[PDB]
């Protein structure tokens, strides 16, 4: 038969339940999940890399076949290093859709044996983005409701020196 492969790549700045949800139910259809972080060198995330890739580790380690690892580079490279099956994505909204279409079809010619795979999210994590969280964390909002606890208290221990 087989043993299938597949990385959920992301910048989790922080991870959300939304990303939870989607790395549960990928581990579900897939023999290994690689929750991949782009450290983003230069992109500037809030959370360093080590920050992020615990809070991973303490929201999802709970799943004994998922891997959590960072990367940077081309996508495609990882890929192919990581003998992987498919990728995976979450499809939130229109524009996600139709940058993701491009972007899978842009790899595909840079790999052949590139692939791409689509989940959408439960009603109850559709309006959760990365993004929209820190901007409420930022304004002393409470995402306690979108977010693993782990992630609300790295928001205080950032208020705390500081922020
Ligand atoms: C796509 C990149 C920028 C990272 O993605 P991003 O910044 O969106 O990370 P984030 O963690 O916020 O989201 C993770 C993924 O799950 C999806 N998702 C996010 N929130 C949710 C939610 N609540 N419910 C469902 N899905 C969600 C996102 O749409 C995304 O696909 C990264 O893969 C990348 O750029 N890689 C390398 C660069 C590269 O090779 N570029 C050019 C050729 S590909
Ligand atoms: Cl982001
Ligand atoms: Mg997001």
């Amino acid at each position: 038969m087989s043993k299938t492969r597949v990385i959920y790549p992301g910048t989790f700045d922080p991870i959300t339940n939304g990303h939870v949800d989607l790395v549960t139910r990928a581990s579900r259809m897939f023999d290994e999940v690689v929750v991949a972080i782009a450290i983003g060198h230069h992109k500037n995330p809030l959370f360093s890399l080590e920050e992020r890739v615990a809070l991973a580790q303490s929201s999802l380690g709970h799943l004994s076949n998922v891997e959590f690892v960072g990367f940077d580079g081309l996508l495609v490279n990882f890929f192919k290093e990581q003998k992987a099956t498919a990728v995976l994505r979450g499809l939130r909204a229109v524009s996600d859709f139709e940058y993701e279409f491009q972007l899978a079809n842009m790899n595909r010619q840079l790999d052949p044996h590139f692939e791409a795979v689509f989940l959408t999210p439960s009603e109850q994590y559709s309006f959760i983005s990365s993004t929209l969280i820190r901007e409420i964390a930022r304004l002393k909002g409470d995402v306690t409701k979108f977010v693993p606890q782990a992630v609300v208290e790295a928001f205080e221990r950032k208020h705390q020196q500081g922020w």
